Parts: C-alpha cells; structure tokens; sequence
C-alpha cells in the first residue's frame, strides 16, 4: 500500500520474544536484527495498523523506530536488546542499578515524551512495561496491546492529555525507584481510584530522596494545568544530581 510495507521473505522470525498476536526477534534483510510483532486473527487490520500508522509520524530518539509492514499482519521496528524497563529492573540487572542510572532513564524517557509533548500527541499507556531498554541503559518509549497507571480524569472521564501522560511518568518514578514494584502494594484498582480521589499519594519510596517524591507529587497534582511539561521534567531528571541533589550518596540499593 505504500513506502514502508516490505516482503515476509525479508524476515525470518528467529526467537519467539514474547506472546499476546505476538512478539519475535526476527533479522530483515538477513542482515539487520529487528523485533517483528505478529496479529493472530484478533483485531480489524486496520486496527493493528493504526499502531503503525503513527510510528510514520513520529521519529525521535527515545522512541522505538518502526522499519517496515507487512499487511498481508507483521510491524518491523529496532531491536532493543534488553527487553522492557520491568522485566530489566526485575532481571538481576535491578540490584545494580542505583539512583544516578536510574535517573538518567527517568530523564531519557522523560525526553521521547517532551518530543511526544511538542508533537500533539498522548500516549496514554506511558507506563514501566511499555518502555524498552537497549544497550548502555538505552531507553525508548514503546507499545504493545491500568488504572493504576492512569490520571483521575482520564480514567473517569476519558479525558486524556499529555498532562494524563504526566501523571503516569509520576507512576513511572516510583516503579523505577522501586525497581519494578507495582504502584499501590496491597491495593485493588476500585480501591486505587476512591482513594486517590480522596487526596491520598503514595508516599515517598525507601531510600529515595524526598526530592524525587516532590516531583512525583507535581505529576500528581489535581488539575490537570499544574502539572509539568515534559520539558521541565527531563531538564529537571537531566539536573538532578547537580541543581538539586548535589550531596547525593550512594545507598543499599539506591
Ligand atoms: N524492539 C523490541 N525488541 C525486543 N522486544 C520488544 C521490542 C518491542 C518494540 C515494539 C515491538 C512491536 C510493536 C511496537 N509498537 C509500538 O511501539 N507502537 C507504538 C504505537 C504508537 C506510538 C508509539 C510511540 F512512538 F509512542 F512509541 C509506539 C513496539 N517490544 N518488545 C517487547 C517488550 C518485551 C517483549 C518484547
């Protein structure tokens, strides 16, 4: 149909990554190593397209790049080496990693979000297990296919923004300063929501500055207008261990 579509004989799906459709570790061209995405006819293909479709519209680099389609349905994009950012901080990676390398993620995912942010675009499902790692704690926003995750007024009213998108960075924070907890440890979602409504946050992760937790309180913020441009949040993740944390010292685990 059109520049990017590409001949299934230009894949060869060595390594079944993950399920779903479904995700491998094919090589394009036979010489390129790339991660290929299949549908197993359960959504329109139109639909599994609309994935793709913006993929063509947006290219930066802490976004994962799409290579080529095959609507006939595969999605050809880069390879990241070192699956998402839960099953990495979950991985026995997740111990050596202390605040500095995990800000310095913070901050990368914080930038793709900035070029989303300047684009006009929502994610809407900005979250730990839709984020991929690559090589040297490379970072790059994803998809694939959460309450938990997701702001007050987009859940409940579906208005979603960019600002929706800032509250689920803020929840991105506590997974990475937890190194892949769930947000909200013993809470059910219909709890999370007549909670939070309430007023309630969680509350400041072991070891992590309370410097870091007042950031995450500004991804919170209740009206949507008050909290921050993903602009302010990556400079502000870029900064950190200088303009705010300058005595920072190593910890147990963070
Ligand atoms: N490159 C990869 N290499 C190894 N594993 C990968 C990927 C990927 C990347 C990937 C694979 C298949 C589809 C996608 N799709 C998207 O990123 N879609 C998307 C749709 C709209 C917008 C965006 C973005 F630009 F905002 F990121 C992205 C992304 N996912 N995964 C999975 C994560 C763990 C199980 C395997």
């Amino acid at each position: 149909k059109d520049a990017w579509e590409i001949p299934r004989e230009s894949l060869r799906l060595e390594v079944k990554l993950g399920q779903g459709g479904e995700v491998w570790m094919g090589t394009w061209n036979g010489t390129t190593r790339v991660a290929i995405k299949t549908l197993k006819p359960t959504m329109s293909p139109e639909a599994f397209l609309q994935e793709a479709q913006v993929m063509k519209k947006l290219r930066h680099e802490k976004l994962v790049q799409l290579y080529a389609v095959v609507s006939e349905i595969y999605i050809v994009t880069e390879y990241m080496s070192k699956g998402s950012l839960l099953d990495f901080l979950k991985g026995e990676m997740g111990k050596y990693l202390r605040l500095p390398q995990l800000v310095d993620m913070a901050a990368q995912i914080a930038s793709g979000m900035a070029y989303v942010e300047r684009m006009n675009y929502v994610h809407r499902d900005l979250r730990a297990a839709n984020i991929l790692v690559g090589e040297n704690l490379v970072c790059k926003v994803a998809d694939f296919g959460p309450i938990k995750w997701t702001a007050p007024e987009a859940a409940l009213y579906g208005r979603f923004t960019i600002k929706s998108d800032v509250w689920s960075f803020g929840i991105l924070l506590t997974e990475l300063t937890t190194k892949g907890r769930v947000p909200y440890p013993g809470m059910v979602n219909r709890e999370v929501l007549d909670q939070v409504e309430r007023g309630y946050r969680m509350p400041c992760p072991p070891e992590c500055p309370e410097s870091l937790h007042d950031l995450m309180c500004q991804c919170w913020r209740k009206d949507p207008e008050e909290r921050p441009t993903f602009e302010y949040l990556q400079a502000f993740l870029e900064d950190y261990f200088t303009s705010t944390e300058p005595q920072y010292q190593p910890g147990e685990n963070l």
